[PDB]
């Protein structure tokens, strides 16, 4: 019985995977803080925070510390990690804890020492860090291990994170601030130009899981928000093809951003991408059709990992055991 754990610090979702048990913790990247004096005291963390998202109080706000790929408050983001390396924390398991963190290629020295402390702070007695790519493409099943290359790209909440691997090595690596979050702000926007109907982004990320398309068809679903000129609440209906209209923009960012990545792939590894195709993770990939917009404009093959969201936790988990 153990404390060793690894965790995917995500911009949206934070899991934990504890050393003979497997995910113990998935739970959104929020934190809730109450204004008290003048001082702000944490007041949830996790599932409760992103419920208060745009249903906050004067004297409360909900933060997503990791929002846009990077760290942006780090007493929040420390406030968060050690709520959660605690949450999780076993008193019948040894001590010492041994942790694993994820990190993005695009993490600065400045943030390593950040995470590496706040670990530190919650109790760790030894903190390693593993590239994040590596972990998700281990946790999709990828035989990184292989000389050949494989392209990964892991579309996340506020980032996409393309890779090529080979021999258990990063041969090149890129990020965007497109994903997830631009595909709400997408239909957040739609809703506003063209049905003058101003949405929360709790409901725009619901809208996208339910009828949300990389490509038009559709059905249609209610759609409650504030009106725009007066402000009173109201409802409209939405179909399949105008949440296909309102994502076109940022799933062309994505489409680019993979094309970008595979420019820049030399001879060998080009060869290689072009036999085995591109590998999709991250919640983004579960976005209806994305996969085939890629295939299309790329021209090679495109397969979707199985339970996307999880890959990342999966991949550092088996690192911890092994
Ligand atoms: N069914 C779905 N369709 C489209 N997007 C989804 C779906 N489920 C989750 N997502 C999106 O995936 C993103 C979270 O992906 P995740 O890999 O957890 O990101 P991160 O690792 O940065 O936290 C969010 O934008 C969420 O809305
Ligand atoms: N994990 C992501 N893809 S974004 C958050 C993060 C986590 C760790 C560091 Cl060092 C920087 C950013
Ligand atoms: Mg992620």
């Amino acid at each position: 019985i153990s404390n060793d754990i690894a965790i995917d610090l995500g911009t949206a979702n934070t899991l934990i995977y504890q050393k003979g048990k497997g995910i113990v913790l998935n739970e959104p990247s929020v934190v809730a803080l109450r204004n008290v004096g003048g001082r702000k005291v944490v007041h949830a963390v996790g599932i409760e925070a992103k419920q208060m998202l745009g249903r906050t109080p004067g004297h409360m706000e909900a933060i997503r510390p990791m929002r846009d790929g990077v760290i942006a408050d780090f007493e929040v983001a420390e406030e968060m990690i050690k709520y959660f390396i605690r949450k999780v924390h076993n008193r019948k398991g040894s001590g010492n804890p041994k942790v694993i963190v994820c990190v993005p290629s695009g993490a600065t020295a400045v943030e390593r020492r950040a995470i590496n402390d706040s670990c530190l702070n919650a109790g760790a007695r030894r903190v390693g860090l593993i590239d994040e790519p590596m972990a998700a493409a281990i946790g999709a099943g990828l035989p990184i291990h292989e000389p050949t290359g494989s392209m990964v790209v892991d579309i996340g909440g506020g980032t996409t994170e393309v890779a090529v691997l080979s021999l258990s090595g990063i041969v090149y690596s890129r990020s965007v601030r497109v994903g997830g979050d631009k595909m709400d702000e997408a239909i957040i926007s739609y809703m506003r130009r063209h049905h003058n109907l101003l949405i929360g982004e709790t409901t725009a990320e619901r809208i996208k899981k339910e009828i949300g398309t990389a490509r038009a068809p559709g059905l249609s679903i209610d759609v409650k928000g504030r009106d725009l000129m007066q402000g009173v609440p109201r409802e409209v209906r939405i179909s399949e093809k105008q949440a296909a209209d309102a994502l076109a923009e940022p799933v062309g960012q994505i489409v680019e951003a993979v094309k970008v990545a595979l420019e820049a792939t030399p001879p060998e590894l080009a060869s290689d991408i072009a036999d085995k195709g591109i590998m999709l993770t991250g919640g983004g990939a579960l976005l209806r059709g994305l996969d085939a917009e890629i295939r299309d404009h790329t021209g090679l093959p495109v397969t979707v990992a199985d339970d996307p969201l999880s890959c990342v936790a999966l991949g550092c988990g088996k690192v911890l055991e092994h």
